[PDB]
């Protein structure tokens, strides 16, 4: 996965942590 | 997918998770 | 599909998303 | 079809998701 | 302005984003 | 600004950082 | 600023980090 | 595992020490 | 500020000492 | 195991002995 | 300070003895 | 065991001899 | 200083008696 | 066993005549 | 002074006698 | 036996004939 | 002087007369 | 002076006309 992208879901995936999968 | 279109598709994804697939 | 119809057919389902397929 | 025509198709079609198709 | 006539003018400039004023 | 007009202008403004104001 | 714009923000925000102001 | 993502790894999981797996 | 935003800015923060201010 | 690793671990090892695996 | 931080700010400064202050 | 690992292992087993394995 | 802060320091120092200020 | 292991060793040893192996 | 920290102590400057103040 | 830990047992033996083995 | 004390005390100085006040 | 400090002393001394004050 190309950085951006991979950085992009480091933190939509930390926010997932607050406020679920959705 | 190019990457306008991959960067669009983020933020419209993004967008569902708080209002839905709709 | 061309480039103006790809934006087109971005912004006329995005609108869809909150009104419908009508 | 030809420019013009696919334009002009494009309006008639976004008023007839607000208006039908008459 | 209402609605129908803003979303015309929405897509009539953006297509004058591509092939201009005119 | 209404809702369906920022979102509009979130995703125009985004293109322009890649094809420019036009 | 409301959440989904001040999320939306932080990857435009991002992106710049990497890509500029474009 | 790239040395940046080792070093958010070990944060993520130290928060998740106090905050759980979430 | 939030808990969200000081999370997502601490590991912001921590890109930019390898990565530098950008 | 590299030595920031060994560091970093003696660390959470000895915080644990205080509050916990968790 | 809350203790996370008083935490995260203890190994982030442990890495600076070994990598510098970036 | 290197040094300063045999150093750091008497400090805690002492302290251990008055806290406990925990 | 709390105790885990003034035991964290201890090991902290004795490794700089070794590996210096830094 | 090293000289400065066998003098901690006859430390801890005498201080264990007093206060035990615990 | 506090009797762990008493205890610590005296090995830290037993060590020192044979390694120096460092 | 070596010279130093000679003269440590006398003294510690020396101890014990008042204190006992403990 | 607390009795432990002494006793340590007394054996730190008995090897000083053997390796020096260092 | 205590008993047990006297009669160390006594040795200590003893072992000096041999060794020497050092
Ligand atoms: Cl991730
Ligand atoms: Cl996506
Ligand atoms: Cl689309
Ligand atoms: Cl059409
Ligand atoms: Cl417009
Ligand atoms: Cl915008
Ligand atoms: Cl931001
Ligand atoms: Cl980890
Ligand atoms: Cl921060
Ligand atoms: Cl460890
Ligand atoms: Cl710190
Ligand atoms: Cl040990
Ligand atoms: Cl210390
Ligand atoms: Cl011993
Ligand atoms: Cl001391
Ligand atoms: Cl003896
Ligand atoms: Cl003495
Ligand atoms: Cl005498
Ligand atoms: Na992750
Ligand atoms: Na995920
Ligand atoms: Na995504
Ligand atoms: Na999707
Ligand atoms: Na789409
Ligand atoms: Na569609
Ligand atoms: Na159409
Ligand atoms: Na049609
Ligand atoms: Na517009
Ligand atoms: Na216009
Ligand atoms: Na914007
Ligand atoms: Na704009
Ligand atoms: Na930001
Ligand atoms: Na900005
Ligand atoms: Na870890
Ligand atoms: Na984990
Ligand atoms: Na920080
Ligand atoms: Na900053
Ligand atoms: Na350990
Ligand atoms: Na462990
Ligand atoms: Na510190
Ligand atoms: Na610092
Ligand atoms: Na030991
Ligand atoms: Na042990
Ligand atoms: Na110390
Ligand atoms: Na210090
Ligand atoms: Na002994
Ligand atoms: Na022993
Ligand atoms: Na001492
Ligand atoms: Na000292
Ligand atoms: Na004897
Ligand atoms: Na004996
Ligand atoms: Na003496
Ligand atoms: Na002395
Ligand atoms: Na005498
Ligand atoms: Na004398």
């Amino acid at each position: 996965m190309e950085f951006v992208a991979k950085l992009f879901k480091f933190f939509k995936d930390l926010l997932a942590k607050f406020l679920g999968n959705n």
